């Protein structure tokens, strides 16, 4: 009840920065997500001995690969943790609990693979789910991971409270289908020029976190350089696996993922900047001022990119 958890001093500050990099050590992870659900939710609305289970168990179920892992997922949690402190009287009591678990799970078991591959190669996960393939898998192992003995961190939810979070989950996992991104950018900013957007319509609010799910999945792009062109590397590993597997299957894959294409990478995280993150974190900054901090430090990097080009690195 009594157990607050403290950081180390530069931690204790830069956690709540949204350009923070949660650094090298796996095992205070763990502590890190901990110390943003009793701050950004209370001491009180998970019990600990439940919510380290489930951490564990989410760790457990999370792969090595390259990217998509265990610290992408507490990257993601703490750049939702950055957005919630900062727009504090915004989110309701629930809606902080459950976007920090959903960021935490949104990636789980993924095995480094769009959903492009698990098509072209007829993965039974393909036939279960036609779209959003691994996002309608992640939210299914959040489910199961929820019904193992001892892992209920919501136990204490009513039913209704219970449906309303696991529904907020759900959208909020599926939206980190990028291909749905573009679309719901599209009808936000639409209802933010005509004036029409009202976060008291729940069908508006799902769009908003739809959003922030995007700008937090692709919150690498916010950090600082050497943060951002290291993770590049590792998005590309996965990238560059996927090429070699399309091959496999005597498919040329698209450019971004073929490894002879090395050449043409900061061209394409140009296009990738201006094509995606820009407008995300622009769209983002428009509905939630505060955010403005990600839109800064993603224009750098683009910056930082279009130097890469001009062979001045
Ligand atoms: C849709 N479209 C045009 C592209 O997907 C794209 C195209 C050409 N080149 C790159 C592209 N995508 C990325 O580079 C990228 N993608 C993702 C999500 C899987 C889609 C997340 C992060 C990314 N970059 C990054 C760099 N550094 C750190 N973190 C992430
Ligand atoms: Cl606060
Ligand atoms: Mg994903
Ligand atoms: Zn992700």
């Amino acid at each position: 009840g009594l157990m607050q958890f403290t950081l180390p001093v530069r931690l204790c500050k830069e956690i709540e920065l949204f350009h923070f990099d949660i650094g090298p050590f796996e095992n205070m992870w763990p502590g890190i997500f901990v110390y943003m659900v009793h701050r950004s939710c209370g001491t009180s609305c998970f019990e600990l001995e439940k919510l380290c289970r489930f951490i564990m168990s989410v760790k457990k179920n999370y792969r090595r690969v390259p990217y998509h892992n265990w610290k992408h997922a507490v990257t993601v949690a703490h750049c939702m943790y950055a957005i919630l402190q900062n727009n504090h009287t915004l989110f309701t009591d629930l809606e902080r609990k459950g976007l920090l678990i959903a960021c935490l799970c949104h990636d789980l078991d993924h095995r480094g693979f769009s959903n492009s591959y698990l098509q072209k190669f007829d993965h039974p996960l393909a036939a279960l789910y036609s779209t959003s393939t691994m996002e309608q898998h992640h939210f299914s192992q959040t489910v199961s991971i929820l019904q193992l003995e001892g892992h209920n961190i919501f136990s204490t939810l009513s039913s209704s409270e219970y449906e309303q979070v696991l529904e907020i989950i759900r959208k909020a996992i599926i939206a980190t289908d990028l291909a749905l991104y573009f679309g719901n950018r599209k009808q936000l900013e639409e209802m933010y020029q005509t004036g029409s957007l009202n976060l008291n319509n729940q069908s508006h609010r799902d769009r908003v976190i739809g959003l922030m799910m995007t700008a937090c999945d692709l919150c690498s792009v916010t950090k600082l350089w050497p943060v951002t062109k290291l993770t590049a590397n590792d998005i590309y590993a996965e990238f560059w696996a996927e090429g070699d597997e399309m091959k496999k299957l005597g498919i040329q894959p698209i450019p971004m993922m073929d490894r002879d294409k090395k050449d043409e990478v900061p061209q394409g995280q140009l296009g990738f900047y201006n094509a995606v993150a820009i407008p995300c974190y622009t769209t983002l900054t428009q509905i939630l001022p505060p955010t403005e901090p990600l839109l800064k430090a993603c224009r750098d990097n683009l910056s930082q990119w279009e130097k890469v080009i001009r062979g001045e690195e």
